[PDB]
């Protein structure tokens, strides 16, 4: 039996076909998605998933995240250079010119780090199916070259998986939205995720998809929404407590966690409270953080990032030679497309109501599970 795995830059997701209905699998922590973050403790253990995410700010050296921008890429790649400036961990040049990483002295490869994620994903799949997980359908971005796709297949095979097929993420979401059975239509895939923004235009002819154009920003994702709110929260805390949280890593780690949760609640509620009891220790006394945040306050803080996804979408329509009246349906991928203002931009960008049929942070994995059941 074969599982579908979305190996995302920020969060990964595993799914397996259960008859004619797809099934997203919950990991050991009960989450339906696993953070694509690997860390090595000072004790020496290796942390994968949420146990590693809750430590990124406190232990920034021995924590690897967003390594998907490094996989299948040489050290002299522009994308590796830009990503090298935006990380606290060591990004080293491999012997063969590729880009590797180092933690506690020992070196690791992007395929090796990606395998650590896939180990827990297969461990999640095993805990369901029972026995062992041998076959797997893994997804990649449409813009991945040949060297990147082989490095992704490396990561699956290092974890012990047999990568049957390697489909594209925008094609995977199309299978999750059931457009596999349509006749003919031109589709736009709006993928705003944790670390990358991807806009893809797909054409379906008699049941076969075709990638017309590809654009977006690979450094524009949900992580930037988190940091903007974090920077705002820390500022309104120096104006109320006179303390800059940047000096307490544990405090900051708490803040990032609380900031993202605030953004997630604001997608279905217009107001939420951030209560961090006993955050920092001052000379005067233990300080606290109680903050009321509205959806309108947040939309204005991150309106710059939402607008920055608009130009790559229009450039994709001229490279695809399509217009607003040619695109038959728009589907949303990535958990960030749950933000109602991001949904409003998509509606004001293609003239149609965006399809909110599949969980955007689960659509890629569901589509890979569609491919798995067919290869069985
Ligand atoms: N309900 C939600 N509302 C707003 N933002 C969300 C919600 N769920 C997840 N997010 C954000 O979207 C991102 C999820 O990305 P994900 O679906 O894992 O795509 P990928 O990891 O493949 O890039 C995370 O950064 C998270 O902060
Ligand atoms: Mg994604």
């Amino acid at each position: 039996a074969v599982v579908g795995i979305d190996l995302g830059t920020t969060n990964s997701c595993v799914a397996v076909m259960e008859g004619k209905q797809a099934k997203v699998l919950e990991n050991a922590e009960g989450a339906r998605t696993t953070p694509s973050v690997v860390a090595f403790t000072a004790d020496g253990e290796r942390l994968v998933g949420m146990p590693a995410k809750r430590q990124a700010v406190t232990n920034p050296n021995n924590t690897f995240y967003a390594t998907k921008r490094l996989i299948g890429r040489r050290y002299d790649d522009p994308e590796v250079q830009k990503d090298i400036k935006n990380v606290p961990f060591k990004i080293v040049r491999a012997s063969n010119g590729d880009a590797w990483v180092e933690a506690h002295g020992k070196l690791y490869s992007p395929s090796q780090i990606g395998a650590f994620v896939l180990m827990k994903m297969k461990e999640t799949a095993e805990n369901y199916l029972g026995h062992t997980a041998k076959n797997a359908v893994i997804t990649v971005p449409a813009y991945f070259n040949d060297s990147q796709r082989q490095a992704t297949k490396d990561a699956g095979q290092i974890s012990g998986l047999n990568v049957l097929r390697v489909i594209n993420e925008p094609t995977a979401a199309a299978l999750a939205y059931g457009l596999d059975k349509s006749e003919d239509k031109v589709i736009a895939v709006y993928d705003l995720g944790g670390g990358t923004f991807d806009i893809s235009i797909l054409e379906i002819q008699k049941g076969v998809f075709e990638v017309k154009s590809t654009n977006g920003d690979t450094f524009l994702g949900g992580e930037d929404f988190d940091q903007a709110l974090l920077r705002h929260i820390v500022k309104e805390f120096k104006r109320e407590t006179g303390v800059d949280l940047t000096k307490d890593n544990m405090a900051l780690q708490r803040v990032r966690e609380a900031a993202e949760k605030a953004k997630c609640e604001l997608s279905s509620s217009v107001q939420t409270d951030i209560n961090l009891p006993y955050l920092t220790m001052d000379s005067s006394g233990p300080k606290h953080l109680n903050m009321k945040l509205t959806r309108a306050q947040f939309e204005g803080i991150v309106t710059d990032l939402i607008r920055r996804t608009i130009a790559p979408c229009q450039k994709a329509m001229q490279d695809a030679e399509v217009s607003k009246s040619d695109i038959g349906e728009v589907i949303l991928v990535g958990g960030m497309t749950r933000m109602p203002k991001v949904q409003q931009t998509v509606q004001d960008l293609f003239g149609r109501a965006p399809s909110k049929a599949v969980n955007p942070d689960e659509a890629v994995a569901i589509g890979a599970a569609i491919q798995g059941g067919v290869l069985a």
